[PDB]
C-alpha cells in the first residue's frame, strides 16, 4: 500500500504545516502538525477541558463505531519549546491520504497547554519518530507509520515541505518526479528516539565550505534551523545590522536586509536554503526588525534541522531494518 498527503502551511511564515488525517467511523478529519521529532499521535477531543479549545476541530470517539478506550493508558508529553498535552488513549481507524491503519493508538487530550489553544490551525500532532520515545503508559505505543511499514510497499515516507506554498507526505514509495538530482543517503543513530544524521558542514552565501561534523536531528516539527553558536554566528555576520538579542530570544536583523543562502553538506552533496527562507519576518507587529531563521542550539542540547532546512529539500526517512535518511534537491 501506499499513501498521499498534500501538506499546507498555518500562516504566511511556514511557522508549521498541517495535514489533512482521517480518524475513526464515520471519518472524523482533524487537520494534524506531522512531527518527525516526536512519537505520539495526539488530538483535541471531546474531553479536552472546554476553556483550553478554541477553535480546533475535535475528535468524538463516541461518535466513531470502531474506536475502543485503551483501558488505564495515559500519556503526557512536554515539548523542546515548552508547551506540553496529556490525557488518555483510545484505539481507532486512522488514514493518510489514502493509507489506512487499523488500531492506531489515539491520543485524546484532557489538557493542552495555552500555545496548543492559541493556534487553532492545530488540531493534534502525528509523531514521525521512533516509537521508543512514545509515551503512552503503561504500554508504549507505537507510530502510525511503524504500525504501516509492514504493509507499505517499501518501509519508507517523504517529506517535501513547501516555502510559502503546500508540499507532500508520501507514505510507502519514493516519487522520482518530485525531486532533482538523485537522493544522497545518510546514516542514522536511533540512540535518542529521533532521525539522528550527521551533516558533512556548511557554506554561508557564496563563502567557501567548511568541512566539520554537525550531529542533529531531521525534525518537521520544529520550525527553524537550531545550529552550534559558531555556526550560527558565521552566519549572521554577513548581515548588516545583525544581533543577538537577550530580550527577544535570538538573532535579530533590520527587515531591509537581504539574507544570504546557508548551505549545509549531506555526505559529499549539498542543500541549499535560499536566503529568504531565513526570513521570519517583524518581532512584532510593524517593526523594522525582524526574526532570524537560523538560531543557536547552544540552549537545546541538540542541534536541529527544522523546516527551514527541510523545506530546501526532498527528505526521505528510510524505516528499512537499519534506517536512514536520504536529501535531495528539488
Amino acid at each position: 500500500s501506499t499513501g498521499s498527503a498534500t501538506t499546507t502551511p498555518i500562516d504566511s511564515l511556514d511557522d508549521a504545516y498541517i495535514t489533512p488525517v482521517q480518524i475513526g467511523t464515520p471519518a472524523q478529519t482533524l487537520n494534524l502538525d506531522f512531527d518527525t521529532g516526536s512519537s505520539d499521535l495526539w488530538v483535541f477531543s471531546s474531553e479536552t477541558t472546554a476553556s483550553e479549545v478554541d477553535g480546533q476541530t475535535i475528535y468524538t470517539p463516541s461518535k466513531s463505531t470502531t474506536a475502543k478506550l485503551l483501558s488505564g493508558a495515559t500519556w503526557s508529553i512536554s515539548y523542546g519549546d515548552g508547551s506540553s498535552s496529556s490525557g488518555d488513549v483510545y484505539t481507532d481507524t486512522v488514514s493518510v491520504g489514502g493509507l489506512t491503519v487499523t488500531g492506531q493508538a489515539v491520543e485524546s487530550a484532557k489538557k493542552v497547554s495555552s500555545s496548543f489553544t492559541e493556534d487553532s490551525t492545530i488540531d493534534g500532532l502525528l509523531g514521525l519518530a521512533f516509537s521508543t520515545l512514545n509515551t503512552v503508559s503503561p504500554t508504549q505505543q507505537k507510530t502510525f507509520f511503524d504500525n504501516a511499514k509492514a504493509s507499505l510497499d517499501s518501509p519508507v515516507f517523504t517529506a517535501d515541505l513547501g516555502y510559502h506554498a503546500p508540499g507532500t507526505y508520501n507514505f510507502g514509495f519514493i516519487d522520482t518526479t518530485a525531486y532533482t538530482g538523485s537522493i544522497t543517503y545518510t546514516a542514522v543513530s536511533t540512540k535518542q528516539g529521533f532521525w539522528e544524521w550527521t551533516s558533512t558542514g556548511y557554506a554561508v552565501g557564496s563563502g567557501t565550505f567548511k568541512s566539520t561534523s554537525i550531529d542533529g536531528i531531521a525534525d518537521t516539527g520544529t520550525t527553524l534551523l537550531y545550529l552550534p553558536a559558531t555556526v550560527v554566528s558565521a552566519y549572521w555576520a554577513q548581515v548588516s545590522g545583525a544581533k543577538s538579542s537577550s530580550s527577544v530570544g535570538g538573532y535579530v536583523f533590520p527587515c531591509s536586509a537581504t539574507l544570504p543562502s546557508f548551505t549545509f553538506g549531506v555526505g559529499s552533496a549539498r542543500i541549499v536554503i535560499p536566503g529568504d527562507y531565513i526570513d521570519f519576518g517583524p518581532i512584532s507587529t510593524g517593526s523594522s526588525s525582524c526574526f532570524g531563521g537560523i538560531q543557536s542550539s547552544a540552549g537545546i542540547g541538540i542541534n536541529i534541522f527544522g523546516d527551514v532546512a527541510l523545506k530546501a529539500a526532498f527528505v526521505v526517512f528510510n524505516g528499512a531494518t537499519t534506517p536512514t535518511l536520504g536529501f535531495a534537491s528539488k
